[PDB]
């Protein structure tokens, strides 16, 4: 049980701040080369949020909240496990209990999902098929918090063009989530809109990769069934020479089924 080794130059400029609100012992160990002392100053920062009273001024409870989302950023890009899930355990507790224990703003709630959901995209195309479960499952779970819920952001992430780079796994999970969420949450107040989610299927038709393409077939399908004449704008016209596409033919035959 050596100390946590010194905190480089680049570390020192990029925490500055996190160094004056939560000491630089705590940063350290949350830089350090050591899992174990990772995982530590996590689930210890952790304790020192839930043990601020009710009535500490109301600047002191943002910056420590700042800094502490500041910390679960770089801990979700984690090479070790434990100190992944850490991350999302602490990240849980700030957006469940600490805002609302505080009666702090919807800014606050704003600020924990922008800094933090990116990040936790980039991990559902993790190699290990079990990290980009838990990665996703978490999305899930804070799209439905009441509070996060209430402020569309996370959907307008999901509905963002896949890359022509992108990998496999990151484009199959964004494409997961998509799905999943478009039903448990829908159209209107969600954020998703027809606009948003046809813009990104008939985008996703043009991926390299087979099974990407195939999957935007069968989202376009879904929202026919759901919404019928609406999205034929954003397709282009129902006939042969627009069928000489293979996809195109399998969508308008699709509708096709779908209709008497």
């Amino acid at each position: 049980l050596g100390e946590p080794e010194p905190l480089t130059e680049k570390a020192l400029r990029e925490a500055s701040s996190a160094i004056d609100v939560l000491g630089e012992t705590l940063v350290a160990e949350a830089y350090c080369k050591t899992w174990s002392y990772r995982e530590d100053a996590l689930l210890a920062l952790s304790k020192k949020l839930m043990e601020m009273p009710v009535g500490t001024p109301k600047e002191d409870l943002k910056n420590t909240l700042r800094a502490s989302v500041f910390l679960v950023r770089r801990a979700i890009k984690d090479i070790v496990t434990s100190v992944f899930q850490a991350s999302l355990k602490l990240l849980k507790m700030i957006i469940t209990q600490y805002i609302p224990k505080h009666k702090l703003s919807k800014l606050e709630t704003a600020h924990c999902v922008e800094r933090t959901i990116p990040v936790l995209l980039t991990r559902t195309g993790d190699s290990s098929a079990r990290l980009r479960v838990t990665a996703a499952n978490f999305i899930q779970e804070m799209a439905l918090f009441k509070e996060v819920k209430s402020l569309q952001i996370i959907p307008s992430y999901l509905v963002q063009p896949l890359k022509a780079n992108s990998s496999v796994h990151l484009a199959m999970s964004q494409m997961g989530l998509l799905a999943r969420l478009l039903k448990d949450l829908g159209t209107g107040s969600s954020g998703f809109t027809i606009d948003n989610v046809m813009k990104f299927s008939v985008s996703a038709l043009e991926h390299r990769v087979y099974e990407v393409r195939e999957t935007a077939v069968r989202i376009i399908l879904d929202m026919y069934r759901q919404h019928q004449a609406s999205i034929l704008e954003y397709l282009p016209p129902d006939d042969s020479n627009t069928r000489r596409n293979i996809l195109y033919k399998t969508i308008f035959e699709g509708f096709a089924k779908i209709d008497g």
